[PDB]
């Protein structure tokens, strides 16, 4: 008989760790809208399905991706496509923390991975709008702002390392 669950808090600032916190909030809501893509190799598919609707892509690079030449090409491939339609993107340094997010409340559908050793996939998500472009929220505004400043430094892609729970 143990019940002390009551956690809360708020702040109103742009900060580096707040970028990946903010991302987790929006993606959870974006599953609730059912208007998003998932999986690194959907690059060609999403370009042929809803290229006008595309708003932002996320990629999560493993330690194992530093040795996967195909998945490295998949990252620069999806980067060519989003740039062609003017769509910003972000590359997270932490495969485990983005894998935590897909367990919390985004991608809460049939997306779990419990086997021997499956290959690196299900490490990307893409946010897209309906026929009325309304994807803002204060969280994704913080993301766009941060990503624009680091992109201004001649980085073709901004990058970050988001916190644990």
């Amino acid at each position: 008989m143990t019940l002390e669950e009551f956690s809360a808090g708020e702040q109103k600032t742009e900060r580096m760790d707040k970028v990946g916190d903010a991302l987790e909030e929006v993606l959870s809501k974006a599953l609730s809208q059912r208007t998003i893509t998932v999986g690194v190799y959907e690059a060609a598919k999403l370009l042929n399905v809803d290229p006008d609707n595309v708003v932002l892509c996320l990629l999560a690079a493993d330690e194992d991706d530093d040795r996967d030449v195909a998945l490295q090409i998949h990252f620069t491939l999806i980067q060519a496509f989003c740039c062609e339609n003017d769509i910003n993107i972000l590359r997270v340094s932490n495969p485990g923390r983005l894998a935590e997010l897909l367990l919390l409340e985004t991608d809460a559908g049939p997306a779990a991975s419990e086997g021997a050793e499956q290959p690196p996939d299900l490490h990307c998500v893409l946010v897209t709008n309906p026929h009325s472009s309304q994807w803002k929220d204060p969280a994704l505004s913080q993301l766009i702002c941060f990503c624009r400043e680091s992109r201004y430094m001649d980085q073709w892609v901004p990058v970050i390392n988001l916190p644990e729970r």
